[PDB]
């Protein structure tokens, strides 16, 4: 994993690189304009600590943070996501706490409303491999990392409602 981050667009400016996690960016640049993906898959965050909008990048070029559907030019955290071989696998309920229907999820799902007839999800438990959680159908709207563990409520991803559109696991090329 490389990603290198430029202050201004068109890969111009100052720059820096990182090849893990740092959960505070800002004592290496004041602003990210352009990125440029090496490898690996990162999700990068607006403010340190891994907090505020997210965003799910992959190797390429992004002359403008338009291009990765930044909210603006505030990069304060990334984190590098581990490869995952094998098989992805997570569970979503109706309700929060693990309780309503369960449904098994172990690939790519541009809609849920379309497969499940769902348009919110209370809690999930992700089992195997990293996922993104998209707020609308077809992998828009806002993004969430969804790493292994339990969430028990929408919040415990940092989401700020239960709206699910779409789910996509972590994979590289």
């Amino acid at each position: 994993g490389k990603i290198t981050f430029y202050e201004d667009r068109g890969f111009q400016g100052h720059c820096y690189e990182s090849s893990s996690d740092c959960p505070n960016l800002q004592p290496y640049f004041s602003r990210c304009n352009s990125i440029r993906v090496d490898s690996g898959c990162w999700m990068l965050y607006e403010r340190p600590n891994y907090q505020g909008h997210q965003y799910f990048l992959r190797r390429g070029d992004y002359p403008d943070y338009q291009q990765w559907m930044g909210f603006n030019d505030s990069i304060r955290s990334c984190r590098l996501i581990p490869q995952h071989t094998g098989t992805f696998r997570m569970r979503i309920y109706e309700r929060d706490d693990f309780r309503g229907q369960m449904s098994e999820i172990t690939d790519d799902c541009p809609s849920l409303q379309d497969r499940f007839h769902l348009t919110e999800v209370h809690s999930l438990n992700v089992l195997e491999g990293s996922w993104v959680l998209y707020e609308m159908p077809s992998y828009r709207g806002r993004q969430y990392l969804l790493r292994p563990g339990e969430y028990r409520r929408y919040l415990d991803w940092g989401a700020m409602n239960a709206k699910v559109g779409s789910l996509r696991r972590v994979m590289d090329f």
